[PDB]
This record gives structure tokens, C-alpha cells and sequence, in this order.
């Protein structure tokens, strides 16, 4: 009578499962691939923390920052600095702004001190952060291996519950990508 609208194969694919350790309060997982640098990532993230707020217990969104381009290897370095502190959530739309609005390209490790220290960030763990930490390098590359497991080559990409997968391209509008993500974190 009535058949299934999301499509496999258009809509979103499946993939390989990653060896992971998720904590189960991480569960229904939605892992997205992004990157500061990206104008599409800009464009969807305060809409999709809306949705993730909207979704509360139904959801648990975690970033992944990738390194496609020059000055995106700080952007990532910067993301897993704020995640640290507990500020990701007052980071992301500031670090967004500089980059995409201000043409601020926070290209230098100096730069990015300056401005985690602008907004309120203790100057010595910014820079330490981003001069002398093998941790945050090694998450860096840890990402950018995810991606490569989950066959993912463009962002924004999503991967839900470490088995499907869809981005906007495939969902083609911000109101259907979240359709589909609504969907996704229900199977299996």
C-alpha cells in the first residue's frame, strides 16, 4: 500500500561498522564529519544543534573535524581544545563566525591562542594545546582515520549509530538531511 520513502542508496548508505568504544550514554550516536572551514558545516550547524537540542535523549551528536585544507588542521586542533574545556557549544558559533563572516582565517597557531584567550580561555592550555599536545594530534589523525573507514570524502557527513551514513548532498536540503537523521538514529 504505502512503501518506504527513505531510500537506501539515495538517501543514505550503510557502511563498514568501526571498532569503537562508545560510552551508552553516547547512544543513538550521530557522528558528524565537519570541518570550521567549510561553508556548508557553517550553514547546517546552528539548525542541527537545534535539532540535537530538540531531540534531547534521542540523540547524542558528536563532531569530528577533518583536515582537507590549509589552516584546517588548527581548525580541528581547535575543536578538541574547546570539546575539552566543556566550551564547544559557545565555541563553535564564534570560531564559525571569524572564519566564514569575518574572513578571519586564524591561520597561525598565534592567532588561535589570541582569540581561545579572548574568549576566556586560560592562555597556557591554548597554548600548550596547540604547540605541545601528541593527545590532541594523535585525535586529529584518529579522525581523520574514521573518516577514511566510513569511506567518507566530503563534508558535512553524518554516521549514525557507526553503521549508516548520509551528508547533504545525498538529503539535498536542511529540512530533508534531518528527516533522514531522525530516521537513521531509530535503525538498527
Amino acid at each position: 500500500g504505502s512503501h518506504m520513502q527513505f531510500i537506501e542508496g539515495k538517501d543514505y548508505q550503510t557502511v563498514a561498522s568501526a571498532q569503537l568504544s562508545t560510552n551508552k550514554d553516547k547512544t543513538p550516536l550521530i557522528t558528524e564529519f565537519f570541518s570550521y572551514g567549510c561553508p556548508w558545516c557553517y550553514k547546517i550547524d546552528a539548525p542541527l544543534n537545534d535539532w540535537a537540542t530538540r531531540m534531547g535523549k534521542g540523540a547524542h551528536l558528536e563532531r569530528v573535524p577533518v583536515v582537507f585544507k590549509p589552516n584546517w588542521d588548527l581548525y580541528a586542533k581547535a575543536y578538541y581544545t574547546a570539546k575539552t574545556l566543556a566550551m564547544s557549544d559557545k565555541m563553535n558559533p564564534i570560531l564559525f563566525k571569524a572564519i566564514q563572516e569575518d574572513k578571519n582565517p586564524l591561520a597561525t597557531k598565534q592567532s588561535m591562542v589570541d582569540f581561545f584567550v579572548a574568549h576566556g580561555v586560560d592562555r597556557e592550555i591554548a597554548k600548550s594545546a596547540f604547540e605541545n599536545s601528541p593527545t590532541i594530534d594523535m585525535r586529529v589523525n584518529s579522525g581523520m582515520s574514521l573518516m577514511a573507514h566510513y569511506q567518507i570524502n566530503a563534508v558535512p557527513a553524518f554516521v549514525v549509530n557507526n553503521k549508516y551514513k548520509t551528508d547533504l548532498q545525498m538529503a539535498g536540503s536542511e529540512e530533508r538531511l534531518f528527516e533522514i537523521l531522525n530516521y537513521l538514529v531509530r535503525k538498527s
